[PDB]
């Protein structure tokens, strides 16, 4: 059974809902981005109308293949009417297609979902600029003060200077990037760029990112892995064994491996600098843990929220335990009183 923090008051809508069969009293389903455990149910055989970006429909119908009947796509920052409902969507700054949902409900009531979202002042001068929002439903994902990490230009920044060194100095080095869902292209997109490279992939990952409406995406990325120096594999073969593993089937191509592995938030970001970031290393295989995150660091989600002055804010994500729930509800008491709304 769906639970509360996934519907919408005053509607006929559901967000994000599509594990829990047929819910009760549900005209449209809203999908904010395509991960899995925000699609999970979603298929072919899905009959009811779902309310989308365009690169999130793209993903629906070619890897889904929810039929084309039911997709419907929207517009970003636009206004759309919806069974009778004013709603708007707006750039999430998570992975692509990503969206915000802003719904005007029928009693006057102004409703901001932020699906999963990594706050930013730009968001300050969107369409939220405009009007007050009584309820936000948060992606609270690292809501505690000890989630800090870089800046995603400064993480780049270090990716593809370590890789630009490494080849330069090895023209027999291979670079390898992990990957399990969409999200995060340009860390393997701005190291093929620096080596004058496309990017090699298997054909299911090909075709996902043909599916983003990435510009000129022809000319950075192929199948053809004989042709490319940086190889993307799944995440769970980024280690010493199947590194070691995908060397040999290379032909002697290569005689050294450097490989990323972006992860979000860990523990080693409370003590070292991107700058002094280090790899593991075994023989001739090094892996470096970089902090790229699609989620909002603990200092731009308060941000966001005390610019913002909602009147009510409903978590969408650590809701599971009462620590968490208490942790959540403390943080944003202090905002309020820091901030006076
Ligand atoms: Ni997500």
């Amino acid at each position: 059974t769906c639970p509360f923090y996934k519907k919408i008051p005053g509607t006929g809508f559901t967000v994000d809902a599509f594990q829990y069969g047929v819910v009760e009293g549900c005209t449209a389903y809203f999908l904010t981005h395509f991960h899995s455990d925000h699609y999970a149910g979603l298929s072919k055989h899905f009959t009811f109308p779902v309310y989308c970006s365009e690169i999130t429909g793209n993903l629906l119908k070619n890897k889904l293949h929810v039929q084309e009947q039911y997709i419907h796509p929207l517009p970003l920052d636009t206004e759309c009417i919806v069974n009778g409902v004013k709603v708007v969507l707006l750039d999430a700054n998570h992975c692509p297609g990503a969206v915000m949902i802003l719904f005007y409900l029928p009693n006057g009531t102004v409703i901001l979902h932020t699906g999963d979202f990594r706050a930013d002042p730009s968001m300050e001068r969107s369409l939220l600029a405009d009007q007050k929002v009584h309820m936000l439903y948060l992606d609270t994902t690292y809501c505690s003060p000890e989630y800090t990490f870089p800046s995603q230009q400064e993480v780049i920044r270090f990716a593809i200077n370590t890789a630009f060194e490494a080849v330069t100095l090895n023209p027999h080095a291979l670079v390898v990037c992990g990957t399990y869902s969409i999200g995060k292209e340009k860390v393997f997109l701005a190291i093929a760029d620096v080596l004058g490279s496309k990017v090699g992939m298997s054909q299911e990952k090909y075709k996902t990112l043909q599916c983003l409406n990435i510009p000129e995406i022809n000319s950075l990325i192929t199948t053809d892995m004989c042709s490319s120096l940086v190889h993307l594999l799944p995440m769970m073969q980024i280690n010493f064994k199947g590194l070691q593993s995908h060397l040999k089937k290379c032909g002697g191509k290569y005689n050294q491996i450097l490989a990323f592995r972006p992860t979000g938030w860990t523990h080693s970001n409370k003590f070292t600098r991107i700058a002094d970031v280090i790899p593991q290393t075994k023989g001739n295989i090094s892996i470096y843990g970089i902090p790229y995150s699609e989620h909002s660091s603990y200092l731009e989600m308060k941000r966001f929220v005390q610019w913002l002055k909602p009147q009510k804010i409903i978590p969408t994500v650590n809701v599971g335990t009462w620590k968490s729930r208490s942790t959540m509800e403390k943080y944003f008491r202090e905002w309020k009183l820091e901030a006076g709304y």
